[PDB]
């Protein structure tokens, strides 16, 4: 039980032809909300059911409603990796920029649970790949981090800007070096990641980079 509200606790735990009745019989139950400010759509995407999701879109809900933390349903749909959810969302235009209440988009959630096939679509559907979330940080920082390569060419083949500090004077290249993900960093700097930028420590990438690794990125931008 999720919800006060019956259609959102039939969305959530897959009870299509039900939640059919329900909404058939009474259409205004489609956008009815909960405790949460959810509605049927919203707990659809967090569990996953596509064809409840279909159902719902094919009325007309609206698409773009945030509930009581900022989570659209495309939030929701980017962060739990339902694929299919997340193409039928962007195919009736939810807000590939809508910010949630940690000034998250759905494509920091793409980058930061390594969803490849999400972010192509968020990316193809217009998500600005330089949104900040509220400690000024990207997609980029979260993938440099976590040594994601493939979600760094992604970004990259999208135009990600890989320069972009955050709250902490950190580039990507910054939190690569600081991770030792070596060939995270290589690509960065081939890519233009800047090794002169200062972070609020007054360091550069090469002096947060551990072993040789700063002398190796040195090398390639200087000779």
């Amino acid at each position: 039980c999720v919800s006060n509200l019956m259609v959102c606790n039939l969305a959530y735990s897959g009870k299509l032809e039900e939640l059919k009745e329900s909404i058939l019989a009474d259409k205004s139950l489609a956008t009815r909300t909960d405790q949460d400010s959810r509605t049927a759509l919203h707990w659809a995407c967090s569990a996953g059911h596509t064809e409840i999701v279909e159902f719902l879109l094919q009325l007309g809900v609206p698409v773009n409603d945030k509930d009581d933390a900022g989570w659209s349903p495309l939030h929701i749909a980017a962060s739990a990796g339902r694929d299919e959810i997340v193409k039928a969302l962007l195919g009736k235009g939810a807000q590939v920029n809508a910010v949630n209440q940690n000034g998250c988009t759905p494509l920091h959630y793409a980058a930061s649970k390594n969803r490849h096939e999400i972010a192509v679509m968020l990316l193809e559907g217009g998500a600005n790949p330089d949104a900040k979330d509220h400690y000024e940080a990207t997609a980029m920082h979260r993938a440099a981090a976590k040594g994601n390569l493939k979600m760094i060419h992604i970004l990259l083949y999208y135009k990600a800007s890989t320069n972009i500090q955050d709250t902490e004077g950190n580039t990507p290249l910054h939190l690569a070096c600081d991770e030792e993900r070596v060939e995270e960093a290589k690509l960065l700097v081939s890519q233009g990641a800047s090794i002169y930028i200062e972070n609020k420590e007054e360091k550069t990438p090469l002096q947060v980079a551990k072993g040789g690794l700063g002398l190796i990125l040195k090398r390639m931008v200087e000779g």
